C-alpha cells in the first residue's frame, strides 16, 4: 500500500509513502497510517491534523473545501497532506482502492428497503453457500462469514469487506441502510445485484413529496454500480420503477407481474401454508417449479422469492436452487417453527412490541388449521405503554392468549400481567400463568395436533431477568424438550 499508487487515478505524482491502515479517527491513528480528515455533520477532521502528524501518520488526505484546491499536495512537518474536494463522496472509492477492491473479488449482493432486508440478506447468504460459495453477511446484526457474525464509515465498509475476502468469502449479502446509501458509504462498491424489498416509505402522501423522494433515490441509484436489479413488484414504488427498468427482474406473490413487458420475472402462482412451512408453486422466465420452504408467513414467501430471483439472475441453475431450498433456515428467533410427530406446531418469535406481535400472529394464523395460541409477557422496569396494546393484540389475533412473565426484572411480575390484561375486552377469557416455562408447557401440552402455539418475546434471547439475575432459560430449549426434538 503506497500513497502514490493509492492516489494515481486522481492525483498524479503524489509522494511515495508506505501506508499501514486507513483511518478517519485521529485518536487511533498510529504510526505509518493514512489519516483521512473529513468535514462531517458537526465535526471537522482537519482540526486533528497536527495531532495525527504528532502520532506519526505516514500521510494525510483532507477535505479541500475553503482550505485548498482539488489534488493540492502540501507538506507539514515532513508529512504529505493531499487535499481533495468532495472527500465524503469519494471516500468509498478511495478506500476501495486502498483495500484492493474487495467487491471485485467476490459476488456482492446489496439488499435495500424497510422490511425483509435482514431475512432476504440471510437467505441469499444461506442459499449461495448451499450452492458451493463461502458466504458472508454485512448488516444490522453484524458482519462475518455465515454462522460467525461478529456484532460504520465508507472506510469501515471497504475494510470489513476486504477482511471477509481475506477469510475466503466468495459471496457477500449486504444490508444497505437508507442512511448508508445517502451518506455515500457504499458509493464505490461493485454490486453484482441490488434487491429492492420495497421502495415505499411513510409520510409521502403529498404528490410533490413522493416525486422528490423518488427523484432523490433514482439520482442516488444512477450513481451506483447496482448490477442486476431485483425488485418486489408487490410494492407500489417497486412497480413504478419496474416500468422504467426493462432489465430489472420483477418478483410478486400478489399477481403484479405484467408479462406484456417480456422482461424477466418470478411469481408465486399458489402457496400452501401448512404446519411446518410453506409449499410455494411458482413460474419464472427461468422455468417453473415447487419449493418446500421451512419459513413461516407471507412475508417470508416474498423474501424467499426475492432471493431466488436474485440467484437466478446471477446465473445459479434453477435445478440446483430447487434441490437446496428445503435446507434454508429461518433467521434465529424469527418465526422459527418447531414441529414433532402428532404434536401442535410451536413457533418461537422475538416479537416484543404491538406491531411485531400482530404480524407474527397473522403469519402464524396462515399455518394454523385449528386454534392459535399466544404465549407472551412484557419486560419489567421498561416503558409500560405497550402492555395493554399487546394484550388487545393477543386477544384479537389469537384464539387463546396465555399471559405470562418475560424479564420482570425488579418490577412485581403480576403487576405487569395486570397492565397487559387491562387492554383486553374480556380479560377473563385470557389464561394467566406465571413461571414462563410453566405457561409455555400449558399451551404446548393442551393445544391440539393442528393448533399453532406462538411463543413471543425472546426468540433467541436465552435468559430470564428476574430481580438482578440473568437466570438460564430458553424458549427454544423449553419448546424443543416438550415436543421431544432438538433445539
Ligand atoms: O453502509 S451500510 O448501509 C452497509 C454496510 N454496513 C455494515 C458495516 C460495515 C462496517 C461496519 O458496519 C454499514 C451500513
Ligand atoms: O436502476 S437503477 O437503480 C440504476 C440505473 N439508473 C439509471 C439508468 C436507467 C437506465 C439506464 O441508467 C436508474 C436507477
Amino acid at each position: 500500500r503506497n500513497l502514490r499508487d493509492l492516489l494515481a487515478p486522481w492525483v498524479p505524482d503524489a509522494p511515495s509513502r508506505a501506508l499501514r491502515e486507513m483511518t478517519l479517527d485521529s485518536r487511533v491513528a498510529a504510526a505509518g497510517d493514512l489519516f483521512v480528515a473529513v468535514v462531517g455533520h458537526q465535526a471537522d477532521g482537519r482540526r486533528y491534523i497536527p495531532q495525527a502528524i504528532a502520532q506519526g501518520v505516514a500521510a494525510i488526505i483532507a477535505e479541500a473545501k475553503d482550505e485548498a484546491t482539488d489534488g493540492e499536495i502540501r507538506e507539514m512537518h515532513g508529512v504529505p497532506v493531499i487535499y481533495l474536494s468532495q472527500l465524503n463522496e469519494r471516500l468509498s472509492a478511495l478506500a476501495g482502492r486502498f483495500y484492493h477492491e474487495p467487491s471485485d473479488n467476490l459476488r456482492l449482493v446489496g439488499v435495500t428497503g424497510t422490511n425483509g432486508k435482514t431475512t432476504t440478506t440471510q437467505l441469499l447468504a444461506q442459499w449461495s453457500q448451499l450452492l458451493g460459495e463461502i458466504s458472508a453477511v454485512m448488516g444490522t446484526v453484524g458482519n462475518g462469514l455465515l454462522g460467525k457474525v461478529i456484532p460504520g464509515s465508507a472506510v469501515d465498509v471497504q475494510h470489513e469487506l476486504a477482511g471477509l475476502v481475506d477469510q475466503g468469502a466468495t459471496f457477500c449479502a449486504m444490508e444497505v441502510s437508507s442512511h448508508g446509501l445517502v451518506q455515500h458509504r457504499v458509493a464505490a462498491l461493485k454490486f453484482a445485484a441490488s434487491v429492492f424489498t420495497n421502495l415505499s416509505r411513510d409520510h409521502l402522501d403529498y404528490h410533490g413529496d413522493m416525486e422528490h423522494y423518488e427523484a432523490a433515490k433514482w439520482l442516488l441509484y444512477s450513481e451506483h454500480h447496482c448490477g442486476q436489479a431485483i425488485i418486489n413488484a408487490d410494492d407500489e414504488v417497486g412497480r413504478r420503477w419496474l416500468a422504467k427498468l426493462p432489465d430489472a427482474v420483477a418478483v410478486s406473490m400478489e399477481d403484479h407481474i405484467n408479462p406484456n413487458c417480456h422482461g424477466r420475472w418470478l411469481k408465486a402462482t399458489e402457496v400452501n401454508y401448512h404446519d411446518s412451512g410453506a409449499t410455494i408453486r411458482f413460474s419464472s422466465s427461468w422455468g417453473d417449479g415447487e419449493i418446500e420452504s421451512h419459513l413461516m408467513g407471507a412475508f417470508n414467501v416474498s423474501n424467499l422469492l426475492l432471493a431466488l430471483a436474485t440467484l437466478l439472475a446471477l446465473g445459479y441453475p434453477l435445478a440446483d436452487l430447487l434441490k437446496t431450498a428445503a435446507r434454508l433456515q429461518p433467521v434465529c428467533g424469527r418465526m422459527e417453527v418447531f414441529t414433532a410427530p402428532g404434536k401442535p406446531t410451536v413457533v418461537v418469535d422475538y416479537a416484543h412490541t404491538p406491531d411485531a406481535l400482530e404480524k407474527a400472529l397473522q403469519a402464524a394464523r396462515l399455518h394454523c388449521a385449528g386454534k392459535l395460541w399466544c404465549v407472551f409477557g412484557c419486560g419489567g422496569d421498561r416503558d409500560k405503554g405497550k402492555r395493554p396494546l399487546m394484550g388487545a393484540i393477543a386477544e384479537e389475533f389469537a384464539d387463546v392468549a396465555v399471559v405470562t412473565d418475560d424479564n420482570p426484572r425488579t418490577e412485581e411480575p403480576r403487576a405487569i400481567i395486570n397492565d397487559i390484561l387491562a387492554g383486553m375486552l374480556d380479560a377473563g377469557h385470557a389464561k394467566v400463568m406465571e413461571g414462563r416455562a410453566e405457561a409455555v408447557t400449558c399451551a404446548v401440552m393442551q393445544a391440539k395436533e393442528n393448533d399453532v402455539v406462538l411463543v413471543a418475546g425472546k426468540g433467541h434471547e436465552d435468559y430470564q431477568i428476574v430481580g438482578n439475575q440473568r437466570l438460564d432459560y430458553s424458549d427454544r430449549v423449553t419448546v424443543a424438550r416438550l415436543l421431544g426434538v432438538i433445539a
